């Protein structure tokens, strides 16, 4: 006897592992088909999984969960459901399929599908995205190209809420300090020197999504490499991050991209703004992408 009052939850003997798709926070993403006829007429999911994992770090996973439960959007990648795998003593996250990946790859692998059009197009969706986002006050943390998921050519989704921070209500930043490695060339300077992450940190990462966009994913030209060929290649530890909060503080900043216009370096530089404050809304950020895009069609 079987009566199904929840589709969220995934039957572990059904979920079968087909190929491993890459790494996110934390942890690893696998395609998976799940086929509870074993008939072979059922979907394809990806499935999130931690990696040497802990009490800690499993707390923070169903966080996570909750979080991607609670967003729907056209540019935020779906949540389908759980998997209680190990006889229900382990944790999966089971999300939608994107076939073409990461942005960062299929920048990479389809160039000849891509034109500023295109790259502007996408702009706009992680915007929309972001203000989602902004609407339930949550911090991304994390956003990159890498990040962010390709459904086809004409649409984008932000993902890996791995990283995702939830303001207290009473305050407009969230103070997190944390061990190991930071992605800290995405990082705003408030976030290097006081950990303070904030709507406006995500605007700064935001103009460096831009950034990777309009350098096509060139290699050397990756915001990594940029700041290290600018802080000196020999650099190693910690002098790294010291260099690059002094290069920031004073105004130093990546270059605006071979091919890339005026107008959209200019978008780039307003949200490296030094001033938190000063940055723009993700709200004013689509409207003049969009603007852009409406006033270039002719
Ligand atoms: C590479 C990726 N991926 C490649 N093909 C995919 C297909 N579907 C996917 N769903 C979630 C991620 C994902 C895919 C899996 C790992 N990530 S993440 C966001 O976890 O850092 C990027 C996307």
């Amino acid at each position: 006897a079987f009566e199904d009052r929840d589709p969220t939850q995934f039957e572990e003997r059904h979920l079968k592992f087909l190929q491993q798709l890459g790494k996110g926070n934390f942890g690893s993403v696998e395609m998976c088909r799940y086929d509870p006829l074993q008939d072979n007429t059922g979907e394809v999911v990806a499935v999130k999984k931690l990696q040497h994992s802990t009490e800690e770090h499993l707390r923070d996973f169903e966080r996570e969960i909750e979080i991607l439960k609670s967003l729907q959007h056209d540019n935020i990648v779906k949540y389908k459901g759980v998997c209680y795998s190990a006889g229900r003593r382990n944790l999966k996250l089971i999300m939608e399929y994107l076939p073409y990946g990461s942005l960062r790859d299929y920048l990479q692998k389809h160039k000849e599908r891509i034109d500023h059009i295109k790259l502007l197009q996408y702009t706009s969706q992680i915007c929309k995205g972001m203000e989602y986002l902004g609407t339930k006050r949550y911090i991304h943390r994390d956003l990159a190209t890498r990040n962010i998921l390709v459904e086809n050519e004409n649409r984008v989704k932000i993902g890996d809420f791995g990283l995702t921070k939830v303001l207290p209500q009473d305050k407009e930043y969230y103070k997190v300090k944390e061990p190991g490695e930071s992605p800290i060339f995405w990082y705003a300077p408030e976030s290097l020197t006081e950990s303070k992450f904030s709507v406006a940190s995500d605007v700064w990462s935001f103009g460096v999504v831009l950034y990777e966009l309009f350098t096509y994913i060139e290699k050397s030209k990756s915001p990594p490499a940029e700041f290290m060929r600018m802080i000196g290649n020999d650099k190693q530890g910690q002098m790294i991050v010291f260099h690059l909060i002094e290069l920031l503080k004073n105004n130093g900043r990546l270059p605006r991209p071979d091919g890339c216009p005026d107008e959209i370096y200019m978008i780039m530089t307003e949200c490296w703004n030094n001033n938190v404050n000063q940055r723009p809304s993700f709200r004013d950020l689509a409207l003049r992408v969009d603007q852009i895009r409406d006033n270039m069609a002719g």
